[PDB]
């Protein structure tokens, strides 16, 4: 196997983009649920679709949604990507991370990525928002890491170190940032796992899930965090919990994607300030 | 990745089935091992080899088999499938599931899977029959998901859900079923999980799949199963135990295939049986 | 998926160099870590690089060593790798494991692995080397076996096992061979795990695995025991701990491959002369 694009093609996408609008984003985003909003709470707001973009994974079929949206978000310049790809879609690893190498070759040194994801911790429960702390890759104990193949020395080493991925500065910060304007439900802290889907857990991987413990489970944005981290950039995110994985044989309900896009409309706002607000416990470039 | 399959090819494949015989079949069954016989128990039984049919996946090897066979099991318009495709054998999962779109497509409304798979309840023992009542699907924890790609939205949802994949009604039925035949192993209950293969596990693997709350393992089934759950399918299916998965380095004894085949030919007729009267309880069509 | 080698390009590239040297090994061994230095404790020594010899994986970027070394290493005939492929390379597992398939027709019945692996058991310390007891093949679960696709009856069977893949006589002599000669530090035993890499653990991953019962990580070694192990030879092998893989929050410590490096440097000759003394234990031929 081997990553399709070449190191200058990477370069090739972002000078286009470093000529194609003003801005020069600092915080890469890569959301979410709906976060919907943050596109008006940005300013200066200047859209791409990715099908404009050279070498921009072709999200294949229409619905898709694909564009990057650059502006300002609460004094920080930023670039957000609404809508990414996926494992289970069929891409290769190395498409759905492919913006993370465009975003560092920009300029970006932050990233934050957020997600829906289906409690595994009894404790939780939907709508809270969890901070990810860590992670397990379970694709990637298999093969499927988006840095297999030969390494680019340009971009990172070849054995890079995950144990610390998730910027502690930045969790504070949230922490912080989150009692100072008090809530009736509390941050989450927890361990996210990815597996890969696209259907939904039976009630004994949940079982396994929780055992491994995981706290929340989902199908996406580790790889990012790896490709992020093999960079530089500096991470940090977390996940809506839409739903309450199963858990036992006795309840007679499922999962869905109804709750999921419902759930993330509830903190549709919840996040969309949050986020908007993170952005002033992110330093700056000197 | 993407599926090599058309939409229009299933329809091709069934198409031309639906009329090269005049059976409707209602229940599509997957053996097994042997069974071996209940090509005999069917009756007015119309062969087909894999190799006459469009787009059948080619196996490749000959020994291979390769026979659908249509007919009545016990007052049940059936399809059987004698020898099936794995993962372990290089195919892709979207041809190892194949079948299971024809079938839907054939009109099929349930679907049963058999297979034969190693005991890690220590409860267990060799020849008894296991009902599953849920999997654990670790190829799907990574990618091997025969869902991967885009969706087509004629057969089923992105996102589906598996928590309920073993319908309970049918498992009623064949734990009811089998005391009224009474015996002195009992049905057994419990969780399949699928490796891939096709070397058997080391002790310590064995060790993981028991903490992981697996009662038996082998190397198929989960696959169509997710398939005939997106489609709509009512599934329910079960493993004979050929063979005590090792467990401690004390023991002097290795699992083989010998082994599998022979106790296969055990429970020959008592699973031929047990299939050909649980058809009584399987609803009918409106 | 397919092998892509021909079971005549095992057999060509073997002739070939069943004529280059006169030598005839017995032991094939799959260095490691330094190990380094067993070269010159070889005598006789022929070497080839892997780029002259015909099939041999092409290694692709220029660090890249790549020197089969034949010779006699305390009165065995042996050929050693000096440098292997891994599947964080991009290599499909037929690639990795194909000099294992050639080394069986040179005639060689035993195979000595060794690699360097980070530590799991709490109670391992850098610099400790660990017996290999047995294996977690993870990547194996999910598909990523070097045996997957048709299986060739001339070198196995279709489903072998691995409960019994790391040779018990030669695991005793070891312990023996290395009590003979005193040591401040034990030799370990254990149950190595692979994962595919080429990233280093996060926190929660290394727990996961401890859970599992593993006592050392790695991100090699198995297929190739899985491929010898289907061909008949014996097998034996070890872990140089060159880490403590980390295993909290707290500690500010990372894993790098300087480490790993370095720490294969202090062990450098204690294990090129177990290597060495233990050649006088394994068996000859009739
Ligand atoms: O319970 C879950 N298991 C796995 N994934 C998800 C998700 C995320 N939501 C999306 C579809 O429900 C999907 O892209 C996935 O990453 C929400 N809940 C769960
Ligand atoms: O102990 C086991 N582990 C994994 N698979 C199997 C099986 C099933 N039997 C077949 C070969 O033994 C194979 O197709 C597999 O699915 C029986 N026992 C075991
Ligand atoms: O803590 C670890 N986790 C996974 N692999 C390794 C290794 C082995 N060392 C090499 C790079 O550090 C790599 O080839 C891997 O197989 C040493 N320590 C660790």
């Amino acid at each position: 196997m081997e990553n399709g694009y070449t190191y200058e093609d990477y370069k090739n996408t972002a000078e286009w983009l470093l000529s194609h609008t003003k801005h020069r984003p600092q915080v890469a985003i890569i959301c979410g649920s709906g976060l919907g909003g943050l596109t008006d709470k940005l300013t200066q707001a200047q859209i791409f679709d990715y099908s404009e973009i050279p070498n921009f994974p072709r999200s294949t079929v229409p619905g898709h949604a694909g564009r990057l949206v650059f502006g300002f978000l609460n004094g920080r310049a930023c670039v957000m990507m609404q809508g990414r790809f996926h494992m289970y879609e069929g891409y290769p690893l190395w498409k759905v991370t492919f913006p993370v190498r465009v975003f560092h070759l920009l300029g970006v040194d932050t990233l934050v990525v957020t997600n829906a994801a289906g409690g595994l911790n009894p404790k939780f429960e939907v709508g809270d928002i969890m901070l990810i702390r860590d992670h397990i890759n379970l694709p990637g104990f298999s093969g499927q890491n988006p840095l297999r193949g030969p390494n680019d020395e340009r971009f990172g080493d070849r054995f890079p170190a995950m144990s610390d991925a998730y910027d502690r500065t930045m969790r504070q910060r949230a922490l912080s940032t989150w009692k100072q304007m008090g809530e009736q439900r509390e941050l989450q802290e927890g361990t996210y796992v990815m597996v890969a889907g696209p259907s939904f857990e039976t009630v004994a991987e949940c079982r396994v899930l929780q055992k491994l413990g995981a706290d929340a489970v989902g199908m996406s944005t580790v790889p990012e965090v790896i490709v992020a981290r093999h960079c530089g950039l500096r991470v940090f995110g977390f996940s809506l919990i839409t739903n309450k994985v199963i858990m036992d044989y006795e309840s007679l309900e499922k999962a869905n994607d109804e709750e999921v896009l419902a759930a993330g409309k509830q903190a549709a706002q919840k996040l969309e300030q949050f986020v908007s607000i993170l952005m002033a416990s992110i330093p700056l470039p000197d």
